[PDB]
């Protein structure tokens, strides 16, 4: 018994008009005959061409980041602007943004609350570094990151939340991934509620390929993927098939 | 005797599909009969619709920010991606990005060098805070910011550089603006070269409206504008006319 799986593409800061048109065509031709939420997150400037060309009924378009409000924030894209554009998914707290772009736990938690309150589906990213893993701090870190997010949310917000676990420490066996997912679900179950925990999607966001996806999705607490490199390739289709 | 003026719109983090279509239509109908480089910088997600609808022969589209390279930089837009898209202008070092998003002098200077080397026109922003102005540090600060940028550039790069002076301290009389522009030009003249200084555009990026633009452009060291709030309005056309 699992909730609806999600297979999300994080294109990060990659792509050309040519490469995106070729990829979206193949994604459009792929017949998906099971209940799965597919997500593509392009770079901001590619969002329009993706919205225009993507016809696959299982897909939604997501942003890779956002700020809460419109105004004098040169270079940033706000959640109101995204909604006007027709985008209602957003990735927040990706490890790259936590590492390079000043997104502390509190910044991430406030962004998630803002997205929730403006009616977004949120893929919120957590995960521990190699230094943190080698000091035995996996549980403390992922639970503390999740706790920061949970602190700004009412119980009913969780239908709009998806967690994505990034094993930053590896940039992992399916068993190491399962152990962290289980630990996350246990926390949500005890602290937030049993019903909320059952229904929550916890996506694996380490290295996902056509080669390992099926074995990863066999695990009871893995509800799909936040895919990096392989989501720039026709291989993404096979990763979607692996959640049958 | 002045170099070609530039009138650049910084839309910051503002706009709807509806408001942009209405604005671009009016900008498209505006007949401009003098030599001026017009620039529109939309939020990243609006770049496609602006490129698609904007027909005015005096305009180029600009990004409001960028990073140097494509790759694993979730949420950011790279200069290669912009070029593939057909964008060859970029605003860098805006005060909002210096203040809120970690852009030190060195970060800004490296971004400007990267843009130069990838063939962009760059509007590089400098300016001092109220605290800096009240401690008599206007010259030191704007010259130190310009120096950080100049340090990463060969002499021949300056044909691709435009400076924009932001009087952050006011968020200013035309005479206070002129005094800073003159001081910037003097520095470039003595340190970089007389020929480079004559030809360089120094844009005023404080509060510009249809009401004050003509008086501002009368000043000998002001070569146009980086416009904030008024560039979201039909008033922008009159600001363009003021550089006749
Ligand atoms: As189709
Ligand atoms: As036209």
């Amino acid at each position: 018994a699992k909730p609806q799986p999600i297979v999300a593409a994080n294109w990060k800061c990659n792509g050309t008009t040519a490469s995106i048109e070729k990829l979206v065509q193949v994604l459009n031709e792929h017949q998906i005959d099971h209940d799965v939420q597919c997500v593509v997150a392009p770079s901001f400037v590619h969002i329009p061409m993706v919205q225009a060309k993507l016809c696959n009924p299982k897909y939604a378009v997501s942003a890779e980041n956002a700020i809460a409000k419109s105004g004098a924030f040169t270079g940033e894209v706000s959640m109101p602007i995204l909604k006007d554009l027709g985008v209602s998914w957003v990735i927040l707290g990706h490890s790259e943004r936590r590492t390079y772009y000043g997104e502390t736990d509190g910044v991430v938690a406030q962004k998630v609350a803002d997205a929730y309150n403006q009616g977004f589906m949120v893929i919120a990213c957590i995960g521990e570094t190699l230094q943190q893993r080698e000091a035995n701090q996996t549980a403390k870190v992922v639970l503390s990151q999740t706790a920061a997010i949970a602190a700004k949310l009412p119980k009913e917000a969780w239908s709009q939340i998806v967690l994505a676990y990034e094993p930053v420490w590896a940039i992992a066996t399916p068993e190491q991934a399962q152990e962290v997912h289980a630990l996350l679900r246990q926390w949500v179950s005890e602290k937030i509620g049993n019903g909320v925990a059952t229904k929550l999607r916890i996506l694996y966001g380490g290295s996902v390929t056509a080669g390992n996806a099926k074995t990863l999705y066999m695990k009871p607490d893995i509800n799909g993927f936040l895919v990096g490199g392989a989501s720039l390739k026709p291989e993404f289709r096979d990763i979607i098939d692996a959640t049958r």
